[PDB]
């Protein structure tokens, strides 16, 4: 430490025929991409979005995360994480912070890119599919400890934390335009992703085989429903258990060949498991929005 967080964007428009979004800032005078600080209580995707918008003017929807960029700076080390983000509109008007906006395509872009870590950042981007569609899965939010009696407690519900943390999870569900909302049949579950169930006014859909008492029964009827449930239209968000998601996890990016970059299993973390023609392509391991 001191760590100082930020997250950024290859910002894209129409595989290396899109156009990627470089920015000018007079302060530095460099040609970047797009990034900032979090704000208090913002996790990185949030904040990823949130400066794309202020600095290019466009709305976006985030997919495959793109890694990871360190350097120094007075307070410490500043740290971005970057993502793909598809642009939803908008238009580019020039300021104070940044004077100018060019469209270009990934060479061109590659050598308006000043900074060697960009183009790195870049290289990643090129590297896979970015039109991809995306699932989330998420491990419920603190809800107490375990009862002593046998298996599990249905009806334990998220505690204070829990309930804050499914609060916080409606930005970063949404950074990635989650559009579906699945629940293993758990109260906690269900609890996590109802914020996001009032937000986009919709049901959640209850998944008696995702829960850790029927992946120990059947695990082969887990998997094959997470498959059923990434094959519809749409960008579904999945609450489940921790006894349940690192083995789905493990093996999707098993057979896929997919190497996540970061790993974990905490209470309130996502992974955003992103998709191209049905292929998994990225697995990326989000914190809960209440650690680092
Ligand atoms: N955008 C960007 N700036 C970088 C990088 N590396 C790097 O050493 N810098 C420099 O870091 C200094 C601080 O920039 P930064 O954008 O981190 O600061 P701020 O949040 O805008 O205050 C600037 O002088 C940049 O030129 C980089 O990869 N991207
Ligand atoms: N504006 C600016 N451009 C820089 C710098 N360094 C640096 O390598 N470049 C590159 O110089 C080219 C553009 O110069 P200008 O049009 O003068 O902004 C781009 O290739 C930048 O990547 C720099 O400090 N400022
Ligand atoms: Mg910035």
């Amino acid at each position: 430490k001191h760590t100082v967080r930020a997250a950024g964007a290859v910002l894209w428009r129409d595989p290396a025929t899109v156009e990627v979004a470089v920015i000018h800032r007079p302060r530095y005078d460099d040609w970047s991409l797009p990034k900032g600080k979090l704000d208090q209580g913002e996790t990185e995707p949030v904040a990823a979005a949130r400066e794309i918008h202020e600095e290019t003017g466009h709305t976006a929807v985030l997919g495959r995360r793109l890694g990871r960029v360190t350097y120094p700076i007075p307070q410490g080390t500043k740290r971005v994480w970057y993502w793909a983000a598809k642009s939803t509109g908008g238009d580019f008007s020039p300021n104070d912070e940044v004077d100018k906006l060019v469209w270009l395509p990934v060479d061109a872009a590659m050598d308006q890119l000043q900074y060697p870590d960009d183009r790195k950042v870049l290289r990643r981007f090129v590297k896979r599919p970015v039109d991809t569609k995306t699932v989330l899965v998420v491990r419920h939010g603190t809800a107490g400890r375990r009862s002593r009696y046998k298996g599990d407690d249905r009806k334990r519900p998220l505690d204070k934390r829990g309930r804050a943390q499914a609060e916080a999870l409606v930005a970063q569900l949404m950074a990635f335009g989650a559009t579906t909302l699945y629940a293993a049949d758990r109260v906690r579950c269900h609890q996590t992703i109802e914020p996001l169930a009032q937000e986009l006014d919709q049901l959640i859909h209850n998944e008696p085989l995702l829960t850790e008492e029927a992946y120990a029964a059947d695990h082969k009827a887990a998997r094959k429903r997470l498959l059923e449930i990434a094959g519809r239209p749409g960008n579904p968000v999945i609450c489940t258990q921790g006894k349940v998601i690192p083995g789905l996890i493990e093996w999707w990016c098993e057979r896929a060949k997919v190497r996540p970059e970061t790993t974990g299993n905490r209470k309130g973390s996502t992974w955003v498991l992103s998709l191209s023609d049905g292929e998994l392509v990225g697995a990326d391991y989000l914190s809960p929005p209440d650690e680092k």
